[PDB]
């Protein structure tokens, strides 16, 4: 179960309004790699785990934290939308606001009354297709590192998309929390790799066709990738290199379907 | 530019038909972590890179290979759908086929004439929201490892969802290629981390609020995560642990909107 | 069955072109609470009803009217897009048009030839996820009131997003029709509530766990909601108030899955 | 900010496994009117409100409670998926399990390792298009009543879709909470209607074309809706009835577009 | 404007219930090439046209007819869902119904109360991405023929998916209407091609790089397409054939981006 | 299987940067009728064909070619995004860039690091709902002609949306290839129509209700469509015309559902 305090985890107030930045920050709220993705991924993985409490609790700790970040971004967006222009009265006051209006999300005003959406900057709804919870935490801890890496990349970009020190203060906090989250998930990932194996899943080495497991296949005519040849892979075996990959599976010949399908193909 | 040969990269023919397995394999064709996701992610990242040829070429090599896998899965599904039941004539032949029909994707027959879709097993269309190309390859190589990890997990599951040795032959090849792909992307990842930093992006350490960068914050009441306390993180600094995270940001108070918005909130 | 007349239900011509307003009006055409949502919701509900003709006919009447509104908005958008700028030749005759171009939907010209789309202002396609038809008209009449409420709110906002008297004339008609629709659906709702109950569905009072049915649970630390304590709810029973809700369900412990799933969780 | 306890708000454990019921319950987790919709709608409205604390706090209290329900449904699904059949070895044990397998969501096993998804029963991802936060709480409290009405309908149906008394115990709790939520939102709605008006928004009566505001227009040839004629609407004015609605707007003619668009229309 | 009669265009009543067929028929209601696609495509194109009345009226005629077909399919689905099984009481009545339940759409009962949805058989929502209205009727009449072709193919398949004579009666009517619609759109198409050109758009022959306009480029190693070599194309010019297409564009190199983007690519 | 060369099929470098044009060109990369739609449609149809080699090879040839076009558009977008403005430093340098920034896709910088997305200009993800592969090549070749027609229309429009002769050079090549593709698919279509019939599918004429197969039904009150009366349709039979279409199916009456559904409809 959860409980809520009205107090934010950390400052989420800008020095001044900026509806263009509000639109950008929709990426962090409703985007592919945003806080809602973190929240739902870590919570769902956490609820699904039947294994080590170290990792189950880490996931629930972090997913709960991400809910605080969802709250923070939603709040920042609301502040940033204060006094945003949306109609003729605004243009009469200052005709240059047309530029601002053009760069805004039309739905911020029209749909939400100058409040945050749960979409990205382009109005694409957040969706669960952004979430991963597979049941395998070697894989999912890798995913969690990625989530925090792509997110911190975006936050770092956002930092260079404003000069507002209030917005930056919030971003600087999130950068630090994303460092922590990257690191904690990397530690979990490494412990899980040590237990189960470096290849995911770790218990299929005897099943796969081993002859092809360490061959770098040169499908594009650049030769940059030849530099991997002879390097030691993370499992201790060297990469080999195949200059000209071969087509080994023959030409397929699927059977024409039943006439009731009307598959008229010549 | 690309060229195509009709010969498959590797065998993609089953020993017998099975439209239920065809439906499962749609995950590998049109699903979140399937071959189309790999193909489009690695190619888009490859085309976007302005950096080291070692990695640009690796991405284009692999994206091109994934197109061969898309072809293989599409082919396997077509073979698996041969003679699949879809109407009363089939039930006249064998009434027990109603069970098979119930488990099939209705659109395999109706929409596609007993051929593959570009959807997942539940008819959800593949979409570009599954794809990541961020411009940062430290982040994106991590993503690529994840893609290959989730895919290999799914392929491993699929192996236990059939007894068809022809299907399994294809799966065993893909398991191996996914091993190679996981490993090559891990090597690239590690080299990029060595160059730019273990935290993504690596050039923000002096900007983030460092005091919060290594603190494990206990938001859920389990104590499993306390095991991380005092462990050395990948950047060489130890994690600290906060049993009771603090709300430091105050209670927000956003300015009510302009009356033209009709934001009647009491 | 339907028949069509080329005459619009009401005026839908703007006094002047304005492609930015065209973009805003896409909300009323292809948006979540737009006219297409009303049309499809009321017709689907109407076709699904097996109950009182008073309500079935109301739904079909209204859904049919909403098709006229879809036609009007589509028409208005087309007029608003007349002579809109879309390339270098336009800027040559008026360089100030760059600002207009920046705020336009690129697809209005490129995809549709300066005609309406069936997307919202952000380009997100209308979809049936916006539509409700549940089989229960106590629930669905409530939905219908909401549809007309959200729509009228948006129309009211649009009224303040233009000074075009032609656009406003159409909007003033839509405001009035949305008043009628809100009121007719409110009357239907109330009659249905009188027949079936104020709680939806009205025939489960003896099944639910009654002890929790009138308790306001204070999950957020604000005390505003305490003002509901002792107030008489619509079913005639007072609300009680629980300042500190309790977790009553225990800590779950789901069983680890079969090894074939490779659920490596530590 | 939020905090989490591992203890569930209320029991969420079935007496027996049942992966078909697991699939149904996905509606309550990832569906249109499910607990995630509640959680995100109430939290987003709550964060966006600048109005009376009575309602802002109510929203935050309830959105936080709905997170507990998301947790419960996710947990219930996990339990229900225990030991579910997913491959040939299950059929070897009991060939009759083919029926169960046919009815399952293939991704429960393949994608999630026999854990919950964030999709509906058909694998359609939850998305933010299900959420409303408009800025107007007269409209949005109506929405919230709908949310809880449609949800309670679905929970009532679910009660008749199982005989598992553990599942039913959870459902009975949710029915009761949905009663409370329906009622509290209805009270809020009524107080806000008193303050602002029964028509949303309540401050446009002088703007709308009043002649059309209380006319029931008979667009479908059934005569059931004529029963509204003469009834007193909720604003105190009687409905009138128009048996034969008229097309008042003329036949529109948009100008042909610029030749650079190539709008060849004959 | 539109008016509605309760009378269906043509019979849409089955002899018997069949919830599996109901699910199939959702393709015709909510699917990619179904009646809602026809309705919205032909109406949107019709409203958009500024050209010949012959075609504008044809589009509005047919779009209006498609609304009748949306009504028919919606109705047929409702009838087909009568008495459909959805819970333990049905299995007590007839345990063999488990098979039927497994093949049904879970949301038909749970969400819609055994009524139609506006989704396809897999629960994917109808969306406007299925609609085309481009402003060019040479293109769009081609699209309209495709819509009616794909639809008639599906209806033909549906005919072999049931033996119900009532269902078949409806299908036989739809087949015939789809014949008419294919033909009328083909005639419009041809007239428009005669006016504007066989290539769309017809007024760019002097702009394109003509040298590459009639060359069949053999990008895949099969030789079947060489049969086009020397055949006369529809514009009266012969196809030529290139066995080995050439890459003429060079190897691109984009400039590395601003460091504020953190594009760390090696 | 596929192989790749770094060399582009044809020039894809603009003379100069233009991030607004980059946004437009996203229609050709990730849009409904763009190159990814061609690529995936032609390849999937190719892989699914069991019919004449002429057509199967054509589809594989062309789908492979479209992959080169995907590469080209991706590359062109990357070049066009060079030096695009994205933050305060750019505005400090040149305040006039705010107009450009307002018209850009915010995600070009924030998500992709000034590289291409796989979305349309409005950020809507490319999805497989854009792709058709039905199993019937009479229908699908019609679809392929449409794809190339809509694409060539958009490319033609793009030509008038820039003065950059580098961009135009690429567009001029694509116009020519779209001519060839339109023509080759038209030729295939015509051969297939001669083999199977002009109506799709061609083997249903004795099943359909022939009395309705050549009647133009006047559902909209314009009389432009009466011009088709007496014209000879493509199958050799004249169209007839019905001024007043009749509703022949009666008023439906579906049975009220089981009480366990709670279908309270009055
Ligand atoms: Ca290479
Ligand atoms: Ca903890
Ligand atoms: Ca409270
Ligand atoms: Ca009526
Ligand atoms: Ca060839
Ligand atoms: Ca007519
Ligand atoms: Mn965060
Ligand atoms: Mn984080
Ligand atoms: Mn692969
Ligand atoms: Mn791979
Ligand atoms: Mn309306
Ligand atoms: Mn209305
Ligand atoms: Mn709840
Ligand atoms: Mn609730
Ligand atoms: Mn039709
Ligand atoms: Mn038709
Ligand atoms: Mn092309
Ligand atoms: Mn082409
Ligand atoms: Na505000
Ligand atoms: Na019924
Ligand atoms: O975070
Ligand atoms: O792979
Ligand atoms: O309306
Ligand atoms: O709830
Ligand atoms: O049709
Ligand atoms: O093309």
């Amino acid at each position: 179960m959860f409980k809520h305090t009205r107090k934010l985890q950390y400052n989420a107030k800008p020095d001044r309004s900026d509806p263009i930045m509000a639109r950008r920050l929709q990426e962090s709220l409703g985007g592919q790699w945003g806080e809602t993705t973190g929240m739902m991924s870590f919570l769902s993985q956490g609820w699904a785990s039947t294994g080590a409490e170290k990792y189950k609790d880490l996931l629930l700790d972090t997913g709960t934290e991400e809910m605080a970040h969802v709250e923070m971004i939603s709040t920042m967006i609301g502040y940033l939308l204060e006094d945003a222009p949306f109609g003729p009265e605004d243009l009469k006051r200052d005709p240059s606001l047309a530029t601002t209006m053009a760069g805004m999300d039309p739905e911020h005003s029209l749909v939400h009354g100058l409040n945050a959406s749960l979409n990205n900057p382009n109005g694409a709804a957040w969706n669960a297709g952004y979430v991963t919870s597979s049941g395998n935490l070697v894989a999912d801890m890798r995913f969690n590192v990625v989530r925090e890496s792509e997110a911190r990349l975006q936050v770092s970009r956002l930092y260079s998309m404003t000069e507002d020190e209030g917005v930056r203060d919030m971003l600087k906090f999130l950068l630090a929390r994303e460092t922590q989250h990257q690191l904690q998930f990397m530690k979990a990932q490494e412990e899980l790799e040590e237990k189960y194996g470096i290849i995911v899943p770790g218990d299929m080495k005897e099943i796969e066709h081993s002859e092809f497991s360490h061959v770098l296949m040169n499908f594009s005519d650049g030769d940059g990738s030849k530099a991997f040849e002879g390097q030691v892979a993370k499992d201790g075996e060297k990469f080999t290199y195949q200059e000209n990959p071969e087509a080994m599976g023959g030409i397929p010949h699927i059977k024409p379907g039943d006439p009731r399908l009307h598959n008229h193909q010549g």
